[PDB]
């Protein structure tokens, strides 16, 4: 004769779906029309702006851009310049 007897247990797993997302938001800075995305332009300043405001001129522009860049020309006065011969 005999006899015996005995018990167990059990656990469910663990797991989280960790997700992640992330992308940058640009847009004018002189009106604030979405660019990042899409339009997007960069100016002597740096600031951005939209297409329609991407040019220097369109947003008053405050960069010195006169020494590497210029529009308007004009005629030095008449010189000698005996530099050359
Ligand atoms: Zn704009
Ligand atoms: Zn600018």
């Amino acid at each position: 004769g005999s006899s015996g007897s005995s018990g167990i247990h059990h656990l469910p797993p663990v797991k989280a779906p960790l997700q992640t997302k992330k992308k940058i938001m640009k847009h004018c800075f002189l009106c604030g029309k979405k660019t990042g995305l899409a339009t997007s332009f960069e100016c002597r300043c740096g600031n951005n702006f939209c297409a329609s405001h991407r040019y220097a001129e369109a947003h008053g522009c405050n960069y010195d851009y006169k020494s590497a860049g210029r529009r308007y020309l004009e005629e030095a006065n008449p010189v000698s310049g005996p530099s050359s011969g």
